[PDB]
C-alpha cells in the first residue's frame, strides 16, 4: 500500500474520545462509524470511543451555538471539525449573482468558524483536527439533478481557511474534498453517472462514507499497513514470515499442509447491503473506488512449497480452492468471507451498526434541543413548559412533528441513560469479542 508518509493525524490511543463534529453527512453518514469498526477489529486490545456530532442543517453558526451542551460535552480528546456544505448556499449559485454569492457565503462562514475558532484555542486537553469536508459533485451526470455551478470552490475557500487556521493554531489536518473529487474524476470516466457523493451531489452513500473512512485512516498513517502476513515454507516446515500473527504447529500429513494461525487482529468486515432510505451502494462497494483491499484489508497467506491444486479450511470450513501457483504469489484471507475470523468481523460489525442507529437516535434528540429548543429559550428542558411550546409549533414546523414522538421518548433522562447503556452493551459486545484466537488452517490437497 500507498500511505505511512500520508499521515497527518495522529492515530487514536487508547481511552480517546473522538468526537466528529459536522452537518447532515456527519449526522446521518457512517464514516465516523467505519473508522471506529477499523480500531475495533486492528487494534481490539485498544478501546477507544468515537461520537457521531453531527446535525443536519447545521452551518458553522450552528455547530458554534451547540459546543457547550453538544460537543464539550461528551468531553472529546480528540475533536474533527468539518463544515461548508450548508455554508457555501446552493441555489443562488444558478442565479443572477452568482459570484456576490459565493463571497457572501463564504465571509459568513469564517466569520461563524472564527467563533469556533476561539473556543478550540481554550481547550486546555483536547486535539483539534480541521478536516476538509467531502465534495459537491459539479462534475457527475445525474438524471434530473441541476448543478448549483461552482458551489464546490466556494467549499474549497472555507476548506483553505480551515487549513490555515490549523497551521497558525498548532492544529491537525486532512482534506476529503480533493481526493474524493479526483477519485469522483476517475471513475466518472467509467461512467459519467458515477458518484461518491450519493442522489443529490452533496450526501454520499454508504460507499462515499467508507471512502471517506479510508481516507481518514489514511490520514492516520494506516495506509500500506497489513492485517497479517504469513510465509510458510511447506518443504522446510518453519514460518519464513509471521507478521502481525504467530505460526505455530506446522505439520505435514502426505501432501497436506495445516499449522496454527494466531493473528493480532481482525479482517476489516464490509456490509454488502445497501442500507438507508435510497441508498444504492454498500460499504463493499469501496473496493471498486479506492485501493481499500490492497492498501488497509490484507490478510496475506503464502505458501511456497509443493503444487498442484490445494483446498483451503479453516477451522474445517471451506473457504475455496487455488492452484499452489497462487498460494506461493499470496492470497488474502481477508477478501474470503467464509473465514471464521471473517465471520468473528462480521459479528462485529452488525453490532457496530445496532449502535450506530441507537446514537442516531440521540442524534435526533439533539436536533430537537439545539435546531427548535433552544432558540425558544428552552434548551435542555425536558419538561411541561418544552411540551407546550413544542406543541404550539408542530403545525408549522413539519421537522418537528415528525419527531414529536421521539422527543416525547427521549425528552426523559431515565431513557437517555437506559439507551446510552444499550449503547454501552453492544460496545462492550465488541471490545469482548473481538480477540482473534488461534485459527486451524490447513491446505488439502486434491
Amino acid at each position: 500500500g500507498a500511505g505511512a508518509g500520508a499521515q497527518t493525524v495522529k492515530p487514536f490511543k487508547e481511552g480517546d474520545r473522538a468526537v466528529f463534529l459536522g452537518n447532515s453527512i456527519t449526522d446521518g453518514g457512517r464514516y465516523h462509524s467505519f473508522i471506529w469498526l477499523y480500531y475495533m477489529t486492528r487494534f481490539p486490545n485498544m478501546p477507544i470511543r468515537v461520537f457521531n456530532g453531527g446535525i443536519g442543517g447545521d452551518t458553522a453558526y450552528d455547530m458554534n451555538k451547540r459546543l457547550d451542551g453538544d460537543i464539550f460535552s461528551k468531553n472529546p480528546t480528540v475533536l474533527m471539525v468539518t463544515f461548508g456544505m450548508n455554508d457555501s448556499g446552493y441555489y443562488e449559485y444558478n442565479g443572477d449573482n452568482a459570484k456576490e454569492f459565493g463571497e457572501q457565503k463564504y465571509q459568513e462562514s469564517i466569520k461563524n468558524f472564527q467563533q469556533m475558532e476561539k473556543r478550540f484555542k481554550e481547550l486546555p486537553h483536547t486535539r483539534i483536527v480541521m478536516t476538509g469536508t467531502s465534495p459537491y459533485d459539479e462534475t457527475a451526470q445525474i438524471k434530473d439533478n441541476t448543478v448549483f455551478k461552482k458551489k464546490n470552490e466556494t467549499i474549497k475557500r472555507i476548506i483553505e481557511y480551515q487549513r490555515e487556521s490549523a497551521a497558525r493554531n498548532g492544529w491537525e489536518f486532512t482534506d476529503w474534498n480533493a481526493p474524493m473529487v479526483a477519485i469522483n474524476q476517475e471513475l466518472q470516466q467509467k461512467d459519467p453517472s458515477f458518484t461518491l457523493c450519493g442522489n443529490d451531489r452533496i450526501h454520499p452513500d454508504n460507499d462515499g462514507h467508507m471512502v471517506m473512512a479510508y481516507l481518514f485512516l489514511k490520514a492516520q498513517g494506516f495506509a500500506g499497513k497489513d492485517v497479517a502476513n504469513m510465509e510458510i515454507n511447506a518443504n522446510k516446515k518453519q514460518a519464513v514470515k509471521a507478521e502481525g500473527c504467530t505460526i505455530s504447529n506446522i505439520k505435514k500429513i502426505g501432501k497436506d499442509i495445516s499449522f496454527d494461525y494466531l493473528a493480532e487482529a481482525l479482517p476489516y468486515p464490509l456490509d454488502t447491503i445497501a442500507r438507508g432510505w435510497g441508498s444504492k451502494k454498500s460499504q463493499a462497494e469501496v473496493i471498486k473506488e479506492v485501493p481499500f483491499m490492497e492498501e488497509m484489508n490484507t490478510e496475506l497467506l503464502k505458501v511456497t512449497g509443493l503444487k498442484g491444486q490445494y483446498k483451503l479450511l479453516i477451522d474445517d470450513q471451506e473457504i475455496g480452492t487455488w492452484d499452489a501457483a497462487d498460494l506461493a504469489k499470496g492470497i488474502n484471507l481477508a477478501a474470503e468471507s467464509k473465514t471464521p475470523q471473517y465471520q468473528q468481523a462480521l459479528t462485529i460489525m452488525h453490532l457496530n451498526e445496532y449502535r450506530w442507529e441507537l446514537e442516531r437516535t440521540f442524534r435526533e434528540y439533539a436536533w430537537c434541543q439545539f435546531g427548535f429548543f433552544q432558540q425558544k429559550g428552552l434548551l435542555f428542558a425536558n419538561d411541561r413548559k418544552a411540551i407546550e411550546v413544542m406543541d404550539e409549533n408542530v403545525e408549522k414546523n413539519m421537522w418537528l412533528k415528525g419527531r414529536r414522538d421521539l422527543y416525547s421518548k427521549m425528552m426523559f433522562k431515565e431513557i437517555r441513560d437506559a439507551r446510552e447503556q444499550e449503547m454501552d452493551v453492544l460496545i462492550s459486545k465488541i471490545y469482548e469479542i473481538n480477540k482473534p484466537v488461534v485459527r486451524k488452517i490447513v491446505l488439502r490437497k486434491i
